[PDB]
């Protein structure tokens, strides 16, 4: 099968790190894998033209990067890519998808060589670090209402790899209710009593939104 | 009644911008003049290093007391109320403000907040938003659950306690609890006492491994 990446993308993705755009940074990671058959990187409409700009000034020419419109939520987003590859190159039943934050420069080599592995193995996988920090409940906002149990507690990142054709029939059979929210998709596929296997990520491999985390970026790099 | 600081802490010794991180904590609370003491709570083997340290970063300070802990993080809250207990007496509004040692980002806000809490309430927690998604795994191999987080939020510290509630409810525990009780927090919560919440920040974070200390100079 086929092994597809797709990068879901001022917009924080465009702020600078090192004075090279974020997202240049986590394009530079997918590159540097011979594996994938193609590079998506799914954007809103109204910044896909400068999105190319800024990968032919950064980048220059690689026949595997393609910029594609990207949908109402992110889970849509990641259904727009999997429609143009349906499109531009059939989709098998056993093609896979390695998706994953634009915004999050410094995931590894061993995170994707990881995810590629188990999901051609098992079909779905989230990459996770274990919680460092004891997790509190509140219902109020202003008092604990009770504090759960560790027993083993992760918290996500990315990349979320799955094979597309699974996804697909998983995402189809959502009502049009879930996914209204339901922003993610490894919970779309163990809502459904998929078995999503866990890939160990990086206390580094943040994801870049604020201003503090630019600065916890530059530090890191 | 009295208002004590108790910094719970080898990590702490480690430099920050060329001085070890519990001087930076250590000065966050000196700075505060609300506090009648402020305890540093120190294993025996390193009680003399910390002194030192102590002596010379901050030098002399009446305020300042460098007290033996326990066997674990719980037992040493409880060693620095033990030390209280002797040197001062413990009268029954006295409160706690209890940290860490390897968090010197946070803030007079969250001190502050967190004194004013503890006087009204008898028990608080400094939390924040839970932002990235939290998952369950029974196996450490497959997710087991991905649970809503509307009202999650990751616990930091300082967590302040009036002493002699909280001392009570510490012994009403059963040894079973003592045994995996990590959280302070918690020996309200069990006895259904309510726990007021303080907001924290998302750099008051613990510098414990060597990857940590650069996230530190960042901030």
């Amino acid at each position: 099968g086929m092994i597809y990446a797709e990068i879901l993308a001022m917009p924080k993705q465009f702020l600078p790190l090192n004075k090279r755009p974020i997202i240049i940074h986590t394009v530079e990671k997918f590159l540097l894998n011979d594996r994938f058959d193609k590079i998506l990187i799914v954007s809103p409409k109204e910044w896909i033209n400068h999105t190319k700009d800024i990968l032919k000034k950064f980048i220059g020419q690689d026949d595997r990067l393609v910029v594609v419109e990207g949908g109402s939520d992110r889970n849509e987003s990641i259904m727009s890519g999997i429609r143009y590859i349906e499109k531009e190159f059939g989709i098998q039943d056993n093609d896979v998808i390695i998706t994953h934050d634009s915004v999050r420069p410094f995931l590894t080599h061993r995170i994707i060589d990881e995810n590629i592995d188990a999901v051609l193995q098992y079909g779905a996988v989230d990459t996770v670090i274990s919680a460092i920090d004891t997790i509190i409940a509140s219902e109020d906002q202003e008092f604990i209402s009770d504090i759960p149990v560790r027993d083993n507690m992760y918290q996500g990142q990315t990349p979320q790899s799955f094979r597309i054709s699974k996804l697909v029939e998983l995402y189809n059979k959502l009502s049009d209710e879930q996914k209204a929210v339901l922003t993610d998709a490894c919970k779309i596929c163990s809502l459904a009593g998929e078995k999503v296997k866990l890939v160990r990520g990086e206390v580094f491999n943040i994801k870049v939104t604020t201003p503090y985390d630019l600065k916890v970026a530059n530090a890191i790099l």
